[PDB]
């Protein structure tokens, strides 16, 4: 009677793209059907061989869907009727599409998964192979955007990788708990047949079963973990945007990015498109009673996205990360002996000088130098021997950047040393993660 | 004034010891200090401290003080480290013993789902899809269903302890430790498994503390669905359950658990806003990390230990929940047994709708109606057909995987008492 | 590449701003012949281009069969102006013209609450708190107090409508029409309010998107309460109406899909520089789907109101001598029984019941004396539902006087708003 | 003790202590006007009202570990000071109606003290703007030195978006401003409490207009956050814009060294958004699908509203300061201003010679590639070079390199020109002072 909610109920629109992993479960409920006794060796040779061609019909589009369509699951339960027969309800024979919509979800994001998960690594990838080749690069460090201290490009290139590496751990765990059949639930007190779960698993080659099927057609972790998982990695990529957009600046000149679009922000858009979804899907959720609700039906929407947003903003990351151009020159001109004020310091320190004992003796020849108008190493033991009786002709080698880096040898630092070991380690997780 | 103390000394001891072995420090600068710092957390464990206002956060507190236990000798304490690779040992410090904390409280509410399915699973009430009744299922396959969901959330936790458990210290402010430091040391005086690769990272992410978030507000979700259907079942108009009033006020108790879903959520929108847009590296922003995990941590732990005594402590209505089935449900069950007679799906639909009316058109209800009734809708209908109309019979036909049968239920019990055992 | 150009491609969703697109063009094209730019000539060419692209991105779409209909002369039509005051005009119009749709959806469901209300005034059933029977109640109370809800969602709606029913148009890129625009003109053409203050807000704000989405969120949070009242008493167990699926949950899930919409934007524009940025393109997409939600949604929402059907039986049979148990309090405190005494005394009538096995109103009043000497043989007019509700007449109460008078106050807003 | 510890709120709920014996006093009149008091009684209900209301004010009163929430320990404390008699003052009142009165009476005084300090933000902006309104500095687009615009265009595109922030905070004001007093616990007051007696004491505009909707809904809360996170959007992109700015690579402008702990205080106030989104977040989920009418859900509003109230007000007095206080580099931000920016007024130049909008800037670019292949500027062209591409170039094309010419040619209202940024604070002028 009411237009309205027809349309709403209609989703044909968007979901055809499970058309495959809606088909690929038929064909391994009708092969358990028939080991259940409901269907015969016969029967079941008819239904494969009607499921298979409507298969091959979508790989080529010739598929055709009707004005009464509601969505993919009856488009083929259809095509699958006007093609082999009346023999075509046996199929649905104690299944539900309350356990049937979600083995079509999992189905079809661990396969998203994998392709996302291949495009991250190639984007850690790219940093790290970047971060090898251009290891003795030397720009400033920031602080509240604010000249810091000395770092090497590639320290920069690296601390994006190891972010992002831990999101890549992340999507294997939640992978796992999405690799888990829950076909064979039925609407909610499970499968009233008797039905081989086991066999459904190999088919469908899932790597275990839903254990309460009560749990396994209400829930949806699996695609808040991933939403989760999405915008963690989002902030990631807005981060490296963000930097990236302030170091390609005039004002910066650090680098330049290819092209002939305005990618990062692109990037950076993207976290709150993705964060949307993660919210969205949490207040859908929050205060539905057990077991399932019409609600649940949000959840397609969200994932197809995300899911499409992530596999196109990894690639374009990738691009960025090889194709922009440094500026040795202007990353080094950014260095300045100001900088140096903290190795300063660390001068006294070794020498025995205690820290703020030591501390003190660097603001002295600052505001000094903000007196003689110069820079903190054109002074001279002609008067910083006065500052300290420790300075000896070898505190000259404190006003040094390379020598300012090469401090950081400790595991994780930003020493040459340090990076190489970090680049190693790198290597290491990555052919681990696959 | 109270928590970050406590790991914040254990911090200065490690770094200490460490910078003895720097050469930063001598066997007596040590002893003097890793007695000193000792003594102040003497002084905590007790009620003493609290002093003045120029000291800013808590570190302060506690470094201005050294300088009274001993004096300008604690400055050298700081020497080569900084407030940034300080602040989030701190909290990862914090968060590592938090989350054992609430594993404990977890995995006891799970334990009380599991162990009283096992005691209740012969009762048997209605199951819901958008609240109607659809089908009869034993309330141990409603509490299973809960505690499920809740051993993934053990599961999420114990995968945030891992990357949380990470030594970030010796990162200093965003370069690294210059006095090249051993920070294999630190990981192994405070306990971490391993440490951090890169210093920018471990100075700015804030990774471990979405993560966090992220697994408090699934807990939370989960939290506030057994509460629904609990409000829901201890409704007079259901009358399936009451609490045991010591969580009552009007079950506020199960009221407060679903009001903390949002509080809870609020943090991780919160945190997820604050990084979403900074450059690298350290940045003031990151402040505003601290009270909502202490808001979490401590909102978590007592809903957690609330949630346990509820399902321990209510009182069942075996014979509501019984009342409450009707032969209205076992709709569905006529059309399976005429198909575990060869009887087609569609076919076998079509004859129970016919039952269902022929009893519509009449005064009785479909358990009433005669073989002779039954008959004239399908030849396959035998005088064992009356087994239908049992509920208990309705149930043991789910003894597939995951099912509501008898022995599924107690398949799972078994399997999730591993999953208990595993989660340590 | 087509992984990069492919997300730019802001045409497959916005080909419904052709219309809003077509007049902004219109407009400035006569701004553009007053500021000399175009001949009296070249305005009838760049006009009757437009007059047919809308008898059948967005822009370009448009700024290509412009070309190839009247000649290179539509080359001058961009004089002047840039993408970033001429997308923002675009959902500007297209706002407007969503809201006042919306408005008279949202108008139609409070009047079907208020109509109804009218009716079934006659009706009492408990009132909740904690799911827990409270008091009894009119269920046109109940009714009324969602309308009350909606109404301020309508009010919201207006103040809305207000700060979008503003010219961004002649905002340049950034710092302005450099060809001294009549912006009066433009005002007028378009049919605004009036004109935007400074260039550089008018092209990065979206405060009018964040504005919207805030209003459609709690508009959408009185809504998924509504139905969540109705899924409850829908129920077998409460059994107080059946509707004429699945509209209550379709109608309590878009709460959610619509909050996502309001933190997404929100999260897009924290932290982003001044001007513009083109991470400000996420905002027609959420507009989109919240203006095609909240007209569908509204619409359902209305037809669930004058279709479902209540049982009058079942809500009286729902009212319970128990829920009265205050009404007995407060027949003490009209005697003159001090608050504590006379709450206490009812609690021991509800005590003595239960251990006799029966209702309070079944108490002698013998039972009753021992009690408390104050409790008269009139004490049995406490037990009737009608009379419980009829205490509450102060204003905004549940009396019958206090809900006529509602839907007259409920009547004329509605006349206002609108 | 858990449950007990997590379901009170005595703890937070303290700063009602005022409101609440506000609300106490009022309702005691319309109880005595009612009948439910006598004259006496009263009297010594009020005396005693007003001697606890001093106790909380001078830090005196005492709370007891019974003590559930703010309204408990007040009940006891008249008990305790006037005996039984102060027990008759909850007579037909509930905890439901009650607590709402108290948040909106703290509401509309915290919401008075917010718009003092916005308002002196804006004007803050506003007089900044009229004095330096010379100065000239880079437009962005994408981060990209785009337009040359004023340094007050700039300021008053702030001021203008905090106007109507300022507009939003009054229009949560007037809904808050209702009387929610005698809803009772949702079937509205049993005793005929004359509510219109009950606005006239507290200073509401208006009485609530249904009684199951007084208690159950928390719209006032939602919207002050809606208005609160909104708010610090603009704040936020404020704060952006001045770190940007105030980075060694531009060096527009410098902090002073109150606020600029590194700019930290901008750091401070940009964070604040997250933290204030954060308390819109939790309140809409804590709604959605709550059924009708009181829930203890609702408890969680109190703590999300005295955040965003206290932050807020800190962070509107840090931003005024920081923009009062701050010092610009006219010298630099007049650097910053190059030739190349001025390529498309070169491009406008022929445009105002019937030149079409085609030919237009494939005639500007061109003077872009001429100089582009001599290693200098488009100000450095002949006037031969210029003629080559298109003789309608007069010998007045030099003025168009003029940075303050740029800026002059926006007259048009809202633009740049100077005419359009006087105008502008006359209009903001006048946009406050109607606001209030
Ligand atoms: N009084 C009451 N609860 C109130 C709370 C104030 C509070 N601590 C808050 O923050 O909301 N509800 C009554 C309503 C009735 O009897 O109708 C009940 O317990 O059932």
């Amino acid at each position: 009677t009411d237009p309205i909610m027809e349309k709403l109920n209609s989703s044909i629109a968007y979901d055809q793209r499970l058309s495959e992993v809606d088909i690929q479960g038929s064909m391994a409920y009708a092969k358990a059907l028939e080991k259940a006794g409901i269907l015969t060796k016969t029967e079941l040779e008819k239904i494969l061989s009607g499921l298979e061609k409507i298969s091959e019909e979508w790989s080529k589009g010739v598929f055709v869907v009707k004005q009464s369509d509601e969505d993919i699951h009856t488009a083929n339960e259809r095509r699958l009727k006007e093609l082999i027969g009346d023999i075509a309800g046996k199929l649905n024979t104690g299944r539900s599409r309350n356990d049937q919509v979600v083995t079509d979800l999992k189905l079809f994001m661990k396969n998203s998964l994998s392709i996302i998960s291949t495009h991250l690594l190639q984007l850690i990838k790219t940093l790290v192979e970047r971060a090898a080749i251009e290891i003795d690069v030397i720009l400033p460090g920031y602080t509240n955007l604010q000249k810091a201290q000395p770092i090497r490009w590639s320290q920069f290139l690296l601390s994006h990788a190891v972010a992002l590496t831990r999101d890549s751990e992340r999507l294997g765990e939640v992978k796992k708990r999405i690799n888990v059949l829950p076909l064979g639930s039925g609407a909610l007190a499970g499968n009233p047949l008797d039905i081989d779960r086991e066999m459904l698993r190999s088919e469908l080659e899932f790597a275990s079963i839903s254990l309460n099927s009560m749990d396994a057609i209400s829930e949806r972790d699996f695609v808040v973990e991933f939403l989760s998982f999405a915008t963690l990695l989002m902030i990631h990529l807005s981060k490296m945007a963000e930097d990236l957009i302030i170091y390609s600046t005039s004002e910066f000149g650090f680098l330049t990015l290819s092209d002939a679009p305005d990618s990062l922000e692109l990037i950076r858009s993207k976290s709150g498109r993705v964060f949307g979804r993660l919210a969205s899907i949490l207040m859908v959720l929050k205060g539905l009673p057990s077991t399932y609700n019409k609600d649940l039906q949000e959840d397609k929407e969200a994932v197809f996205d995300v899911v499409d947003t992530l596999t196109a903003v990894l690639q374009v990351a990738t691009g960025v990360i090889s194709t922009l151009q440094i500026s040795k020159e202007n990353m080094e001109k950014a260095l300045t002996p100001e900088m140096l004020a903290t190795d300063l310091a660390l001068y006294l320190v070794r020498k025995g000088v205690p820290f703020r004992q030591a501390h003190t003796a660097s603001g002295k020849a600052v505001h000094l130098a903000e007196t003689k108008g110069i820079t903190i190493n054109n002074l001279s033991l002609e008067d910083l021997k006065s500052i300290s009786p420790q300075f000896s002709s070898d505190v000259s080698q404190v006003f040094n950047f390379v020598n300012s880096v090469e401090q950081y040898t400790a595991l994780a630092g930003t020493a040459k040393s340090s990076v190489t070991t970090q680049i190693e380690q790198l290597r290491e997780l990555m052919k681990k993660q696959k």
